[PDB]
């Protein structure tokens, strides 16, 4: 048994649309041969895949980080605009790859505008600095009468793009990364690349990294330094976590979301003894601006020879135990709606992604994309504090962990509450008693479950054993829902009136 | 109208009762002619005032810190004890007093005894350093058989003081301190002092200082830096916070909890900062360790010559609206009750305090003394999660101030609710509404309330015009509490069964 | 040193235990002489420092006809011990020591310690303390800056070096 109170007036915050969010970098084929490939069937006029399309407006994604990610870093911006013929092949020291750039920025907002999403962009502050900074800000979002925003009139884009929301580079922390700074060069570049953008375009707002990992040596001190020498002149710093059942653990992998709710609380800490420290009244809040599970292609990209153009990397093929941990996530985003505003699932396309496609071929739902689009269609609102009393367990790394992970969403203008809720416990139903007294008149409306009894169980091109169904048994009676949760589930218990 | 939740299930945390504790320093009064007067006719064998440790019983203060404060950064604790014949006349640099050491740590402990608190001693980390520490420690808490112990028995003390909670050293961020120490100095002999007297005694808890307020220059980074390099050596962290009305704005005045919540929850985020650089599993709570109303004496104080014995300083005479704003900082204290586990009212006799004296005379209860008393008797038990639904205005210094100032306390063991609550409304009654169906057959007990119509009038030996009365109106009917708080109000509603 | 009667029992924290003192240093001299070796001697630099540290040579070494050269002798032992070789401290690296320093407040406290006991005595000569261990994380960088602060004055760095079987 499980209990659970969903109190109307007990609220964590509004939950901005943006922690359903996600990410395309040029990294293998996320963009050639995912969200682009001319010849194929399916390929609109300018060569975007309708079916990929398609798959990510049903996902409802608001925002997508773009170009980077470890590819920003030695990326120049002007390589990927203009005549086609005067692009030049490079080096992609990140991914070791050969970059046509035959898609460049502009033609990332084409098919951004058709997804509906907006565009986080990515400025290089690994091999540049602070005046490609401004020229980008000024290329893409100046109207005219001047050198670069009239470059990109002459470039076919009239309008400007009007970016909002600009990352000040990929996480530089890490000795992996193409002109890797210590965090005050990092913090000290970032502060003067932040202001020149913002003096080109003072709607904009800005991201400044964070640590590319807990484990980093330099996690919280980082974080520390960096919002030391730029808090004035940003909004957000990111946070990235991924995650992976190496040692085949089911019961300690489903506990991993507990150190993701640590890590948050750890990054939310440091902005604020920041804030205190400069005696700002301006709060900063968190852009999760990588997450996903990312381990089973480890091994198969080893093998890719360098030098290729769009390389099979990172092509992890998602089990059913990955969209429970998905679940658990996004649930811990939702917890931390009050100081998560941004977050990116990483990413959208063929890498670690939700959504896979075969060259001439068609496009298919990872597992993982059943609980994302859930959270995402379902869960904007209000986030409600949880009071939960659940059974728990231990596992090798963890203590207390609730068989029950949830959260519920008010959305008062559909009059709608979603619970959202995980069962993690490996052998036994939970029955669920959910307190919902301040819900006066709301009855089930339906109640959706995603369950496997293989964990280890993908889905591929060919068939997709794992899907959600609607055969969920919540019901309300007397002031209270009650539902069981399968055994190793995922479920979306959605009420209204 | 005010509107309030009262459920059982929505917790901050239990109330640790040293949150109620004070503070004793050798400074002006507070122990010769406050504690100690051997002339007096009230004086019992050892020359300590009965009518004062009656007047401290009756506030059930738990814990007393000693015996500093500034005095102790230029202190030698050997001066103290022994035979009276042998102990030093000082010049205490902190107060330019002399400083007979009539009363050294072997008396106070005699005193503490008596009035049923515990003692939190501070070690001197000023002129001294950590070989001093851990031969206090020894000589206070080691039984037996080594110079030190044996010391303490010679001296007529058989039986351990046992000492739980010790300071390290008194906030030395000050240039007005004896012996400051920059954040780096401080961080070093503080962890270096922990490391011994810890090993002398491993059941101690030990106190790092934080800053002397939150307007000092090194506010924030001050914490930081003596976290870094006491962590793991360490159990508290302290904060200082004194308030006064200089400029004549009750509103304003009334706000500054607000004040005081922020400050608290600054120091919280900047210990959960350093906990994630460590990657540590503990975590470090606050030690509140002085705060009150202080500013009436300032001008009094500058008169006094230096180098006499035991001078009148720090003498403030509170008002009503002093009460007010105590009752509110309680009110954030325990609203605090899962960080702050140690407070301390700064300070208990005659220096800054609830209760003052008179040579050869009386003892009284100053305005604070109230919401105090209240606080420390009637708020035993579990912190509610306050969902309030309040009216607020804006002062000077802060926008959306409620008019409400409240929690609530559930005694499980007493089966009590205690509503403490202030309106800062300085023209209008507020009532208030809770919602108590989580508290099945409770009734209410009674309503006190502390008011009076001139916020400055104070209390003296010879009448109290500022004491509290029963008369409030709180009714319990349908699950809901309905009382008028009137304007400028303390209140106290008491339920039961 | 001096009348056992007068000599505290102490809590030695490094070992926690009482230290009663009934053996002291003359009576180890004592003891070395038995068995035919000379004594490398250890200054404290953990709770103290650079004055001990001078008295202490002074105490062992100087001949007579100051405060503390009498007082050895009046504690029964007319000649000097004319002690050559001394240890600045025990490594004072390890997080586990009583009076740990960082390597800059080591070298800088044992460069002035060296000072002072070569003042006493120009015969002698100096070990400064290297790691605890060649596992320690601040291993090397120690060595580095604690010579930087004291080349000129000391003779020898140490290593220390324990080993077991436990798989
Ligand atoms: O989303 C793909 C990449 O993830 C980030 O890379 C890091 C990875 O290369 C490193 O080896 O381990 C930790 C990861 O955070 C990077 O931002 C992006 O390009
Ligand atoms: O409780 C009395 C004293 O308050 C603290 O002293 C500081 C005071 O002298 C300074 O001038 O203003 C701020 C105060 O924090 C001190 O800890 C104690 O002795």
């Amino acid at each position: 048994k499980a209990t659970m109170i969903i109190e109307k007036d007990f609220k964590i915050a509004e939950i901005d649309k943006r922690i359903y969010g996600s990410f395309i970098e040029h990294l293998g084929r996320a963009v050639y041969g995912g969200i682009y490939e001319p010849g194929h069937p399916q390929a609109d006029e300018n060569g975007f895949r309708q079916d990929v399309i398609e798959l990510v407006k049903e996902l409802q994604v608001p925002i997508i980080r773009y170009p980077g990610g470890n590819f920003v870093s030695g990326y120049n911006w002007e390589d990927g605009v203009g005549p086609k013929e005067q692009r030049p092949r490079r080096l992609d020291l990140a991914w070791k790859s050969v970059e046509t750039n035959e898609i460049g920025l502009n033609e990332f907002m084409d098919w951004a505008k058709m997804v509906g999403a907006e565009v986080n962009m990515a400025v290089n502050l690994g091999t540049r600095g602070i005046d490609a900074a401004r020229n980008l800000v000024e290329y893409c979002n100046h109207p005219s009468g001047s050198y670069y925003s009239d470059l990109r009139i002459a470039h076919g884009y009239k309008e400007p793009h009007k970016i909002k929301t600009w990352c000040l580079g990929n996480a530089m922390d890490g000795p992996w990364q193409i002109g890797h700074k210590t965090a005050v060069e990092y913090g000290r570049i970032a502060c003067e690349a932040a202001k020149v953008m913002k003096w080109v375009d003072p709607t904009i707002e800005l991201v400044v990294c964070g640590s590319s990992n807990r484990n980093m040596p330099t996690f919280a001190e980082w974080e520390a330094t960096v919002l030391d020498h730029t808090y004035d002149h940003v909004d957000y710093i990111s946070l990235h976590q991924y995650y992976g059942n190496r040692d085949n653990d089911t019961a300690n992998y489903l506990a991993l979301s507990l150190e993701m709710d640590d890590f948050i609380r750890s990054v939310v800490a440091i902005a604020d003894y920041v804030k205190a420290k400069k005696r700002s009244k301006k709060t900063i809040h968190l852009s999760f601006d990588e997450w996903n599970v990312w381990y089973h292609s480890n091994e198969a990209d080893k093998l890719i020879e360098p030098w290729t153009v769009a390389p099979p990397l990172l092509e992890d093929i998602y089990n059913f135990e990955d969209a429970l941990l998905v679940g658990c996530m996004l649930i811990t985003l939702m917890k931390h709606a009050d100081r998560v505003k941004i977050a990116c699932l990483a990413q959208l396309v063929n890498v670690i992604a939700p959504i896979m496609t075969e060259k001439n071929g068609p496009a298919w739902k990872q597992t993982i994309y059943y609980p994302f689009m859930h959270a995402s269609v379902y869960g904007r609102g209000v986030a409600l504090h949880p009071v939960i009393s659940s059974p728990k367990y231990d596992s090798k790394d963890f203590t207390d962990v609730p068989y029950l992970e949830s959260i519920a969403v008010y959305n008062e203008e559909k009059e709608e509450v979603t619970i959202f809720a995980v069962n993690r416990d490996m052998e036994d139903a939970l029955l669920l008693e959910c307190d919902v007294r301040s819900f006066e008149d709301y009855r089930v409306i339906e109640h959706i479950v995603l369950e496997h009894d293989n964990v280890k169980q993908t889905n591929s091109a060919q068939s997709s054993p794992v899907v959600p169904h609607r055969n969920g048994d919540a019901q309300l009676s007397d002031r209270k829902v009650s539902a069981t949760l399968p055994k190793l589930s995922w479920n979306v218990i959605r009420l209204g009136k």
